[PDB]
DNA sequence: CTTGGTTAATAATTCACCAG
DNA sequence: GCTGGTGAATTATTAACCAA
């Protein structure tokens, strides 16, 4: 334990981080905010996934990132840290507790919408197209190759997904 | 106890409420949604109160009531009763008289004139605000067709200084 | 006092989903 | 090609604090 406590703080990664997150702090709070939200949104990552790991208040965080309501250093610092980490965390997850709910990214949405002008009930196969069409796209966004889209992981597209997405779509419209 | 149970089901008032709501369910679903959205809108009742008292899924109600997504009968029936009761409920406490506590909600009225009095004086001093407490408060009473007297019936959604207070401030604070 | 941070609550939306 | 009903999670937004 304290021996891992330390055995953590010391790697070249650890340091690399302690210090990137350090300039983030010296720099403009907001310009940082963008970046991240940037980030988050490139990879589609639940805001929740961040409160959870950082323990910052979720409304506090939503605003300082969507609105720049100022966050006191200590906190920021946490949040930056999160992000720098997850940036490797996210990194290996390719090149190399709660289980996140999937989300349509706008990219896949784009297709889906386009593809859907009078597509009530797609053929369990036409579906399949688009599954494989989406992720191909979703990788474009995150700056890798279609080759393996398995890193998308939590937000990996599937049948049943577009499935419902039709389906729900065909209810959506269905009223007003 | 079953004697209460019975003595309850069996009132002049009560009984007729069954009738009213029973007719309501013969009507166009969305016409009642309309009705009620409105009614609540008027008295400013939390969507959440309904959700407890009735015990319907909170999203389902936001739909069936905004989107007008279809809700099976029973649930409806459970709504109309609600709405129904409430109505006497609201008007006892109101018209004639002298596990968790709702929460305040500013109403367009109160709000309108708030945003006027605003681009007019960034920081109202107690007297100042105080005026407004009686402005809204009256206006709130118009809305629900009653007397500026005993705007005391507004109850929760009753306006106050400190309440007006923070309504500046998160009006002030919010221009960053 | 008042800002300045920070918050618990509400509710529109989003995704899933099972029983006819 | 299940398909209407519903429902848990999510996150922008609201209305209040408490610390200095």
């Amino acid at each position: 334990s304290i021996l891992k406590e330390l055995q953590a703080l010391n790697t070249e990664e650890a340091a690399e981080q302690r210090a990137e997150v350090d300039r983030m702090l010296s720099e403009d709070p907001w310009r940082a905010a963008k970046m991240i939200k940037g980030y988050m949104q490139q990879h589609n990552i639940p805001q929740r996934e961040v409160v959870d790991v950082t323990g910052l208040n979720q409304s506090h965080l939503s605003q300082h990132l969507n609105k720049g309501t100022p966050m006191k250093t200590q906190k920021r610092a946490a949040l930056y840290t999160w992000y720098v980490r997850k940036q490797r965390e996210i990194l290996r997850q390719f090149n190399q507790m709660r289980r996140n709910r999937f989300k349509w990214g706008p990219a896949s949405q784009q297709i889906l919408y386009q593809a859907y002008d009078r597509q009530k009930n797609p053929s369990k196969e036409e579906r399949e197209a688009l599954v494989e069409e989406c992720n191909r796209a979703e990788c474009l966004q995150r700056g890798v190759s279609p080759s393996k889209a398995h890193g998308l992981g939590s937000n990996l597209v599937t049948e049943v997904r577009v499935y419902n997405w039709f389906a729900n779509r065909r209810k959506e419209e269905a009223f007003r």
